[PDB]
């Protein structure tokens, strides 16, 4: 199934995923497309932060759903 990720600057990315895929796997696909490391990425769906050890089906994410990406800043 296809899903959409929106960034804080106005960008929408389209990803091909399976319901059994883990959040850590979704972050790895974003790193491949945009070069953002998984430790600096935060994913939000319906106001809830998604955990790396859970899957897309655990949060009831369905086809054409929109997730939000937030970037963290450690030091500096």
């Amino acid at each position: 199934m296809q899903i959409f990720v929106k960034t804080l600057t106005g960008k929408t990315i389209t990803l091909e995923v399976e319901p059994s895929d883990t959040i850590e796997n979704v972050k790895a696909k974003i790193q491949d497309k945009e070069g953002i490391p998984p430790d600096q990425q935060r994913l939000i769906f319906a106001g809830k932060q998604l955990e790396d050890g859970r899957t897309l089906s655990d949060y009831n994410i369905q086809k054409e759903s929109t997730l939000h990406l937030v970037l963290r800043l450690r030091g500096g």
